[PDB]
């Protein structure tokens, strides 16, 4: 599914992400924009052989199982395919664990390079929330 901007803001708020770990909704929407362009089915192979999945490009090295990432873990206890569903619950649940891991949203390199410190409220501007 390709979400619209305000549509994803609303879904993320219903699933408890707004202000989670102190990160406002616009930070989450901005991270999803640059990680996946709001497409739940986005997948991208990393240099190391791991793969990033879903709207928040969650990596199989640590977080999910795809069966083809040696030596990796599965800390969200999910198949990585769950992260490609039109229902964002598994991506949000797993993102909550990632953003609690110590480095906040810096775990998403596109957030650090494209969102951090910018006017992220623009991402929710206009949305009936
Ligand atoms: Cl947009
Ligand atoms: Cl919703
Ligand atoms: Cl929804
Ligand atoms: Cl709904
Ligand atoms: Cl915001
Ligand atoms: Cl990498
Ligand atoms: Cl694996
Ligand atoms: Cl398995
Ligand atoms: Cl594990
Ligand atoms: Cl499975
Ligand atoms: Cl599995
Ligand atoms: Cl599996
Ligand atoms: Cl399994
Ligand atoms: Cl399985
Ligand atoms: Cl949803
Ligand atoms: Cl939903
Ligand atoms: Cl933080
Ligand atoms: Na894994
Ligand atoms: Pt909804
Ligand atoms: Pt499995």
């Amino acid at each position: 599914k390709v979400f619209g901007r305000c549509e994803l803001a609303a879904a993320m708020k219903r699933h408890g992400l707004d202000n989670y770990r102190g990160y406002s909704l616009g930070n989450w929407v901005c991270a999803a924009k640059f990680e996946s362009n709001f497409n739940t089915q986005a997948t991208n192979r990393n240099t190391d052989g791991s793969t990033d999945y879903g709207i928040l490009q969650i990596n199989s090295r640590w977080w999910c199982n795809d069966g083809r990432t040696p030596g990796s873990r599965n800390l969200c206890n999910i198949p990585c395919s769950a992260l490609l569903s039109s229902d964002i619950t598994a991506s949000v649940n797993c993102a909550k664990k990632i953003v609690s891991d110590g480095n906040g949203m810096n775990a998403w390199v596109a957030w650090r390079n494209r969102c951090k410190g910018t006017d992220v409220q623009a991402w929710i501007r206009g949305c009936r929330l």
